[PDB]
């Protein structure tokens, strides 16, 4: 079973628990620290996006549509639908000849509430560019007509795009991804179930190029810097993998999955991280990831408080009253 | 432990899981069923509404401001913020001669997306009569008036009305209610924690009269009623406690909490409920309230059914493929 890792408060009481699991893992797939199950096949769902954006990079697409930070940062993205996440995405698909019509992912309203009042205000209905996995499924669109591949079905196991991937996921994490461990993502492509210390690993190596042919180490390092260099289009306004990748400005690699994922990384000291909240909580995760970074940074005063101020949180209520606290707890001291 | 009560699928595998607690008690406190830790104090957040609508009732204010149904339910509900809700709120407030600007709850926007979305199309902002808990506050507001008590003030602890609310709730449950076991709630007032074991016991007591004064008695079971009898107004379009109550019209009382708790009662059968998700999370608390209810209801085929659809559903992404379920263990059926 998992310890408790977060603890949400209220008055002098515990009023929530969450269990959790947490693999940290060097280059080399030595273990720097763990917390529960870290050999469970768990769901990455969107945490594992950079790995996805590979055949972007790697085709040669990415530089023969003159894709800079910005575009790399929202193909391993889960954005808000801002306008310039929706502008970006559909000047990604422009640029291979298509538009949105092209996209398979489908439509939703911003998963931020005030960008949901924005969205709601201007128009009638999202469409699949305000979708969070747009920036990815243009990669996914650009990496097939740069390669006169057919990008309708993109989204199946069947199509080549989807084959590359489980290749390409298969050589940086060592876990076989296979129908056993497939089931269908939010926005309609498959997510592959493995052990967190295979996800882990699998981001230590693209921050450190260890076990990877040099064409892979330089596509991998170039999205990792990406998404560090351009963290407001990984995410977007009042998000934590956009605040997170703010606090020590091109050190940090974080992102976010559904279903309580984070993996993140830290290439100056060559270690990857992925987690789980077993509930499945956004708020766990984001504890728990914030928790799991900050022990890596306890000589670093001004870094580690911020870190710190994730890790442990205030809530407020309507009348932003402080009620409670989110903390992870003394496991990630220990 | 609390044992594992809910799972999240996706493709063949658990992708998350929630563990919970489950209380079922009839009105003189004997145990019918229960799952994990029922004897450490809980918050019951707004799942005891009810019971903190009793001075309304038992003071003679809903009776001279002409409350029926409608605005009982309202007062005991976490209503979705239709502009149905915040009319009858309106209306309650205005029956004292006071408005939006007497409510000390805040104001918030829709946690329903369809409402949020009509809330930011119409209004430039929410309203404290938007709140969730407008209802239950137009209540208190209504309960002082009427007695000549300067409802200024009515959140807090020291107010007559939250000094009355600790007394009438120490009776229902036979929880001792006081600072240590208190916390600010969402709406500002006090919320206290207490055993799962009491809570059910109250909501036991409400439904059968038993071990009340008359007067109480009476009160709980009118508010019980128009719950039942108006449950749109309990919560609103698309939500599990307006949905449960429309399932076996008159037979079922249910009343959800923020952080994963459920109270409910089948009077007929003399039972009350009471559950808390460990981890906080509302979906885990609805799959538990129907599979819990569903144990009552086994030998009408029509009724379980439509309780086990809730106990276990198909989730389905933006494209509408169905991805997953979230279930109710076979804990619920043990
Ligand atoms: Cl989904
Ligand atoms: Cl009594
Ligand atoms: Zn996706
Ligand atoms: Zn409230």
């Amino acid at each position: 079973t998992n310890p408790v890792t977060v603890e949400v408060t209220r008055g002098l009481l515990v009023e929530s628990r969450h269990r959790g699991a947490v693999a940290v893992v060097d280059g080399d797939g030595k273990l720097f620290f763990s917390l529960g199950d870290i050999d469970t096949a768990v769901f990455p769902r969107s945490a594992c996006k950079a790995m996805q954006a590979l055949p972007l990079v790697e085709s040669g697409a990415a530089d023969a549509y003159g894709f800079g930070d910005k575009e790399l940062a929202l193909a391993c993205a889960s954005h808000n639908g801002e306008e310039e996440h929706v502008a970006l995405a559909a000047s990604m698909l422009s640029r291979a000849g298509r538009n949105v019509e092209a996209l398979e992912c489908g439509a939703h309203w911003s998963m931020n509430q005030k960008v949901l009042i924005q969205q709601a205000r201007s128009l009638d209905a999202p469409t699949a560019l305000h979708n969070n996995c747009s920036g990815k499924h243009a990669g996914f669109i650009c990496a097939c007509c740069h390669r006169d591949i057919d990008p309708k079905g993109y989204v199946g196991y069947e199509h080549p795009l989807q084959v590359e991937i489980r290749a390409v996921m298969e050589r940086l994490t060592g876990a076989v991804l296979g129908a056993e461990s497939c089931g269908t993502d939010g926005c309609s492509i498959p997510t592959y179930a493995m052990p967190l210390r295979n996800l882990a690993h699998g981001f230590a190596r693209m921050a450190t190029g260890t076990g990877l042919e040099p064409l892979r180490a330089k596509a991998s390092r170039r999205l990792i810097e990406a998404c560090m260099a351009e963290p407001f289009y990984v995410a977007g306004s009042g998000r934590a993998c956009t605040k997170l990748m703010q606090i020590a400005p091109g050190r940090i690699f974080v992102k976010t999955g559904a279903e309580g994922v984070f993996c993140a990384a830290i290439p100056e000291k060559g270690i990857g991280i992925s987690l789980k909240s077993e509930d499945g909580a956004t708020r766990a995760a984001e504890a728990m990831v914030a928790a799991t970074l900050a022990r890596f940074f306890e000589t670093e005063e001004t870094v580690h408080a911020a870190l710190m101020a994730f890790a442990a949180m205030p809530m407020r209520n309507w009348n932003g009253i402080h009620v409670g606290d989110i903390r992870a707890t003394s496991v990630f001291s220990a």
